[PDB]
């Protein structure tokens, strides 16, 4: 197969529901993922920012970081980087022609024999970063944590951003019962990084601790960020912890939620430092949070104009960008907002100056509003040229816009 069709084979795998499936690709595979070093993320919101920056932490120390991470923004091989380098094309269809032929295999033996996309990738994704010899690789879990496809690796560290309501049509009715399912990436005597988690949760956790002998850092217990504040499009804050201050790190991210993200990602890069007798230092630190820029989640990708891309996605995300908009923002601002109810909407309207709703681009359109983000977009510029935009509303939005813009 070439690149497209490779892409194509990848999107083509069923829906079905222990970890035997993977397992027994994996298997087949060598069992890479038993192999090598590991940081494990889970968590409502902040997973992917966490996973992010930790990594370019790491890899400005000098190791070789694989990260996997979802969803993609501007290409498929995103998904799958070394050192923030997506899988070239080349490889990528080497790598997918060696997992079907273990595939193939492996239905010869047991005749109804498959797994799932997100099966697949991960096995693929093992593999690529075993083959690689990358020192570590940090993965983000898809959904939970103790059923995740990612659940069959004993990592140096895990960690577990946050815990809400989001995925309960999959997790479960309480924040006990989602508490639960991602506490079970919890390991025996294996560390675990938190946020100042929810009672519900904190309890589950309290358990779990208990149970394995884990050492639990907390934020707001163990480490915080006493100081913190705009600067430019980003923030310079203060990290804190039992071994002290690391002073004015400056980070391209904007939002509050985003300090804890990066608390978190320190105190997990420092606590992995540790575990291996790595050296780690503050300006290796600096450095990493430098480049942890975050695609589609509150960038500004065009100053003349003034261009912003968000995927904010539910009421408290909308509230949350509101806040920042407003910090960020002093003169009148379009906001073009494409979602997927008619709260986090009205909320819109009743703050900003120009408000366009559209559709969200690879979505059914269900029963002020145009027709696409790109009339919206031409309609502004057209009327007042110098008028910053705002897209919001939708992941996939943000992304569709990027990769117009950008490409």
């Amino acid at each position: 197969m070439n690149y497209t069709e490779t892409v194509a084979y990848i999107h083509s795998f069923p829906r079905l529901a222990d970890h035997r499936r993977i397992l027994t690709l994996l298997h087949a595979l060598g069992n890479p993922q038993q192999q090598g070093r590991y940081i494990h993320v889970t968590g409502t919101n902040g997973k992917g920012s966490a996973a992010n920056a930790i990594a370019h932490v790491l890899e400005a120390s000098g190791l070789t970081v694989g990260l996997y991470t979802a969803p993609f923004i501007m290409r498929f091989n995103e998904r799958i980087m070394i050192d923030h380098e997506p899988i070239p094309d080349a490889a990528l269809v080497n790598a997918v022609a060696f997992v079907r032929a273990a595939l193939e295999r492996l239905q010869q033996q047991q005749a109804d024999f498959n797994v799932t996309e997100f099966e697949f990738i991960t096995a693929l994704g093992y593999w690529y970063f075993r083959q690689r010899q990358v020192d570590v690789a940090v993965i983000e879990v898809g959904i939970g944590g103790d059923t995740d496809s990612t659940n069959v690796i004993t990592p140096v560290v895990s960690v577990l951003t946050e815990v809400a309501l989001d995925h309960q049509k999959l997790l479960g009715h309480t924040i006990t019962a989602i508490a639960k399912h991602k506490a079970g990436i919890i390991k025996r005597g294996i560390p675990v990084v938190t946020g100042n988690l929810v009672p519900d949760a904190a309890a589950v956790v309290a358990a779990k601790v208990a149970t394995t002998g884990s050492q639990w850092l907390r934020f707001d217990r163990d480490f915080s960020v006493p100081k913190a504040k705009l600067h430019g499009w980003g923030q310079r804050f203060t990290y804190e912890d039992q071994d002290g201050r690391i002073s004015d790190l400056e980070v391209p991210l904007v939002g509050d939620y985003q300090q804890r993200n990066m608390a978190i990602a320190i105190q997990t890069a420092k606590v992995y430092a540790k575990q291996t007798e790595w050296p780690l230092t503050p300006q290796n630190i600096r450095q990493g949070l430098a480049a942890s820029h975050w695609p589609a989640r509150l960038e500004k990708i065009s100053d003349t104009p003034l261009i912003v891309i968000d995927g904010a996605h539910n009421p408290d995300g909308i509230n949350g960008l509101i806040t920042a908009l407003k910090q960020l923002f002093s003169q009148p601002i379009t906001v073009i907002a494409g979602i997927l109810y008619a709260a986090m909407a009205d909320r819109l309207t009743a703050a900003f100056s120009t408000v366009y709703l559209v559709p969200v681009p690879g979505t059914p359109r269900a029963l002020r509003l145009k027709d696409s983000w790109q009339e919206a977009l031409a309609a502004s510029l057209n009327d007042v040229p110098d008028q910053p935009i705002v897209i919001t509303g939708s992941l996939y939005l943000a992304s569709a816009v990027r990769q117009t813009l950008l490409g």
